[PDB]
């Protein structure tokens, strides 16, 4: 019934971006969020200098139509400190400062040379080819605003400033465990209707690249004490504490009668395929989240629910989802109205060299394979039935967490 | 002169993928290569459960037509080995092991409460709503070939199969300096014609999220011994060692001599831009890839040439770099034919939901800022002159190394 549009924004809406921070030297920054703007303690450049090699002149003598001898010149960094006798010019190469009341430059191949005078050509516009201090960057302007995510993009950036450090917001921390005497750890035998803990791995592997850092609780045994421990536990040293298995998300136990005595609940039914059960609060001093029992249910819940909470919460302003975009399917796909079905998709290049999406399979919940066989999500509208082949789709790409 | 295509076929080509290996328990595995095939110990699914919550039946009792008390029930840890005599049914959740005799299962809607036991509203066909032992995966099978990137994807259903650790190649290791007099560390002083290096930290951070270990010599002293004192020390303990710049990439000089004096070094002069030098070869132990000085240039070269390196060093199947696709552009691209022209872009969404490609700004390598501004690069082929406005261009989209 809810949409996750709704629970989204319900969720967004509640939560506050941590502020408390430290500060890294650089190299230990990738995927870190900026605590502050970052403000250029210098000009880059620091001076006036020539976009093309060629000519450094001035508006006067390019009136004379002939020929200009050069009187001296500059390059990479031997500027041309000396006396510009009239109706002559300096030979220029790029980067290097222009000379005193230099007021345009221009490329030699604007201007066929001569053994005794430059001749030049196309008219000089004034200030062509002329990159003035600060033009890239002032001294005092805001280089990187706060709340900026640092990537191989930003950092050397910062560098060139002379900067070795940043203050960033901490890491965000997380708590995690699952729940159920049916749960059983690798390499451990297989006992009665049991089966092997997976969607507790797969939250820790996510969290873990989302930059959190991350505190597995492990398999917390049946018993309404040692579960309560391990809320206390969690709380206690998490903004955000989940259950990627095993805690109610509706349902009727003593999981949900601990849950309720521990904080502010809400058991949300969303309108989405895979899944549909998610559990959304507050605790004491943390977020509770808690995810359905099946395990290509959880990631996608935690996928679309739990990682853009951590990205707010991580002080980010970009929405840590990546963009969907229109392709056209090659598969026809089984879609039923009344829910936001994310189905799984392989987007390829066809013999045009235009991009088309094939599904993966079987899209049922009772495999996890679509994952490692897909590159994507084909993400069909709620009111939408059967798709036909050749027929408009949304896709979102798969992010690093999925390859 | 040498295009992109020949000087990547020339490097692969002779390199050999790595091989030794160490066994880590799933959780340490993201982004790392498998060494050996996953093989599956047993099959899933492990036993005949439930595809869905309700009620395990038998075609007889269905038969006669009148409602089947409870006789028992089947949860998630709690396998029912109870009696199950005629004309009763047993209620069970989904992922229950399926009670002996049972020959379907219904789900609530085809079911319908009584006083004297459960109806049975809709038709029930033989063997439905029932997993079978092994359907998805055959125990002997082999699950992920060796060479698979370990992601979200796998490692859960690496774990789903009760393995805790697997065998995977060792991370690839890396020499990483610089050198230049010229050359300063943040926080030092700017000396005359000085510059901070910035480079290096590029390619550090590049190296750490590709998942290398990096062993930083830091910026190296311009002496024809402390240059070959580095060398020999990185080739000693790396796959790959590589000059984030100051080592010749073709021009004389000093360094020129140590490279050839240390290995078998090309020069090579790619028909790319930005950039265009670089230096690759044999050293008595490694790799050497030698980037040119401009941050520009480095980076692209290092992203378009070493990280496919890396890739198939590192022992992974899979090619290392994003897919391009073919999109329209909203922006005026200059381009001169004779280079094959990696611009940067920003794709976006456009009215019609449609994706266009927009110019970051100026191309020139002067300036690092279209790294952040852009989100791709619009691979322009080497033929081609200038693009206008709607015209068909090919993008490659930036990976995580950039956001």
């Amino acid at each position: 019934l809810m949409s996750l549009d709704t629970a989204l924004n319900e969720m967004l809406s509640r939560v506050t971006p941590l502020t408390a921070q430290e500060t890294l030297p650089l190299v230990q920054c990738f995927g870190r969020i900026l605590a502050s703007d970052v403000v250029s303690p210098l000009d880059v450049p620091g001076f006036d200098n020539s976009a093309m090699d060629g000519y450094a002149v001035r508006l006067a003598d390019i009136a004379s139509g002939q020929p200009l001898p050069v009187a001296g010149k500059s390059f990479a960094g031997q500027p041309y400190h000396g006396e510009w006798p009239a109706g002559t010019c300096i030979r220029i190469m790029t980067g290097a400062p222009v000379p005193e009341g230099c007021e345009a430059v221009v490329m030699q191949e604007q201007t066929e040379q001569m053994d005794n005078g430059v001749r030049f050509t196309a008219e000089v516009r004034s200030g062509q080819n002329i990159r003035r201090r600060g033009e890239d960057i002032s001294a005092g302007a805001v280089v990187f605003p706060a709340g900026t995510r640092l990537t191989t993009a930003e950092l050397p950036v910062i560098a060139s400033l002379g900067i070795a450090e940043v203050p960033v917001i901490r890491k965000v921390r997380v708590a995690l465990f699952s729940t159920g005497d049916e749960l059983q750890l690798p390499g451990q035998p297989l006992g009665d209707g049991q089966i092997y803990d997976t969607n507790r791995l797969a939250v820790h592997l996510m969290l873990e690249q989302l930059g959190c850092e991350v505190i597995n609780l492990g398999i917390i045994r049946d018993d309404p004490h040692a579960l309560r421990a391990a809320f206390i536990e969690a709380d206690s040293q998490a903004d955000v504490v989940i259950s990627s298995g095993g805690v109610s998300v509706g349902e009727a136990d003593y999981t949900k009668t601990i849950l309720e005595e521990l904080g502010e609940i809400a058991f949300w039914k969303l309108a989405i395929k895979p899944g549909k059960p998610f559990a959304f609060g507050k605790l004491s001093n943390s977020w509770f989240c808690g995810l359905p029992g099946n395990p290509v249910s959880a990631t996608l819940t935690f996928y679309q629910l739990v990682q853009p909470l951590l990205a707010k919460l991580s002080g980010n302003t970009a929405s840590g989802l990546p963009a969907r975009q229109r392709v056209r399917t090659a598969s026809r796909l089984k879609k039923t109205p009344g829910r936001l079905d994310f189905q799984r998709g392989v987007l390829q290049r066809n013999a045009d060299g235009e991009l088309e999406v094939t599904t993966t399979g079987h899209q049922g919940s009772h495999i996890f394979s679509s994952f490692s066989l897909g590159n994507c999500f084909i993400v069909l509208e709620r009111d939408r039935g059967n798709v036909e082949v050749g027929e408009w789709v949304e896709v979102e790409p798969f992010n690093a967490l999925f390859g």
